[PDB]
DNA sequence: AAACATGTTT
DNA sequence: AAACATGTTT
DNA sequence: AAACATGTTT
DNA sequence: AAACATGTTT
């Protein structure tokens, strides 16, 4: 069926967020508040914090899921275009299956998986209480494939979908926002805002 | 690597084009002197073909592309990966996903890739003019814009339209530069401008 | 002092690389000198004729070129090892200068002793159909910080140790990671 | 922190002098003083009117950027460890001002919004002169990596009075880096 | 001062 | 890339 | 950053 | 066509 994008506090109060973020000359990546969405170089790393109000059960997971913000594309899953996935570059760390787009870096734990039945791709990784002292647990993600990647994404718009999920699978909370992995953060960012 | 000096040859093998104004966005245009070429992606795209003595029997003419920088000449010209893929373009699967020239309006045509050099070719039998006419036009259809990411990046590249004869030596050559892109007519203007 | 002399070894222990416009690094053939910004990443194939032991590790260590500091350790320098920023994958201590990432296996050690530091990573055989076992390098200090290195050549030595530890090969490069490894190269190779 | 100048009651002034490789040098309009590392550095203080008993003068650091004047003025992470400048633990590691040559300057840090600052208690000037040169020290580059970063600052010499309201504020744009000729003739230059 | 080494900005 | 900012060398 | 090359959208 | 989206150059 088709994942579920509709915001979801959850029994522990599952919420995500980011921080600082300034244009930087040229900010690795940079979110916007209000538009709920994350603009973001290719590759390179991006943080994630995490909050919670009660403590989550065993399993404790977290899955990072990516999907089309678009109607008549919801249907289609969301893969690293062909050409990403063979240039071998980003493609030694074989860790990773050269298919998928989002990527969790430093955490061996984390282990990524394709449903069988739908086709869609994710990325798992267990839930780690925050640093005590701190409320956030902080995530790294690496985006694989530019949101404008020929017979990858072609520039539409797409969204990811951080999800709380326990040992057995059925879910306790859900965020999300858009994403939109480009060269630029920082113009497609002032740049978008702008338009409005 | 495959010879690009223009050979009028015996039969006097000269290719050739025709009207192409602006037309709003012409799906295709010739320059007549920069011997260069544009046309959009996949559409099609004619050629005509002038001979004044006839052809041998095997009479074939095989359609080549090829850098135009050196250092390129001896890397091969295939599809991106991308676009072999996509499966768009890819029903007509009669045509290799990888070969950046397909012929169409032509069943005869056949899809040749040379074994030992890698390279890649579309051979189709010579039909005599259309009696009337001298021209022998042949469709043309470009699968990659000559700015396909991991597949050309504007690298410059001309093509090899040769008649060649049944057991394969050459007849005639000659040769164009192409620039398969998005607006032909911007690319062409605003090309010829610049000097 | 740690060895620093080309050593082939038994199962012909070599590694290997492979301008545009800002390459994230590069590498020149002869010098044994590879350039590369900051943090970014950076391949390095690893080549055997003879397979290796079960332990079989590579550890992959910084060292000064120079004599008069062949005798100091190297470090991040102060800064760079509290920015934070790279330090969020604690997975790595803060002071190592060298980091393998896509490696879960790769454990991190300093030297009790003589206090120097290093990484482990566990030999994977090439990938089937290749002879090359690329693994990714991070470099986290410019060649040039104040209080760390102070452009002060330095060279990694990557060596294929066994499970108790002892030497099976050993190989030696300088780099020079800093900002721009284009015009650093160029403007370098130029000089000569 | 304000940085709106304000004479105040007792017309309260301060400035510099001749400065024609000078260890510092200060421009008249641009308000902007540029001086070698820990090399010391004068700063005359003129006054009409005779002030209070605590007549103090806090000389604080803050950006002149927006974006930052929210965050604070420290010395690097390196310089506030190397040991070196820190021999004189009686200045704390991590200010970035230091006045020299007078044992009452006393370092202070704010507690509720971490600024740091150092006072000084105000004596009168030199029987015959009108100015009270008071000596400081900049401790980092501005321009030292995760320091200030070349990020514009400038520096809020204030009299205040015993209980700590102000009494009289003047400031400037301070420029501490290598060769202050340079950097200045150099910068007057663009313009 | 003038030139040169190097990270950052345009 | 090209120009420029800035602390060392020379 | 600012300009430029090019496919896509309006 | 004209304006605009986006990743490279400069
Ligand atoms: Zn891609
Ligand atoms: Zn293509
Ligand atoms: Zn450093
Ligand atoms: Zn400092």
């Amino acid at each position: 069926a088709s994942p579920s994008n509709t915001d979801y506090p959850g029994p522990h109060s599952f919420d995500v967020s980011f921080q600082q973020s300034s244009t930087a000359k040229s900010a690795t990546w940079t979110y916007s508040t209000e538009l709920k969405k994350l603009y973001c170089q290719i590759a390179k790393t991006c943080p994630i914090q995490i909050k919670v109000m009660t403590p989550p059960p065993q399993g404790a997971v977290i899955r990072a899921m990516p999907v089309y913000k678009k109607a008549e594309h919801v249907t289609e899953v969301v893969k690293r275009c062909p050409n990403h996935e063979l240039s071998r570059e980003f493609n030694e760390g074989q860790i990773a299956p050269p298919s998928h787009l989002i990527r969790v870096e430093g955490n061996s734990h984390a282990q990524y998986v394709e449903d069988p039945i739908t086709g869609r791709q994710s990325v798992l990784v267990p839930y780690e209480p925050p640093q005590v002292g701190t409320e956030f647990t902080t995530v790294l993600y690496n985006f694989m494939c530019n949101s404008s990647c020929v017979g990858g994404m072609n520039r539409r718009p797409i969204l990811i979908i951080v999800t709380l999920e326990t040992r057995d699978g059925q879910v306790l909370g859900r965020r999300c926002f858009e994403a939109r992995i480009c060269a630029c953060p920082g113009r497609d960012r002032k740049a978008d805002e702008d338009s409005i």
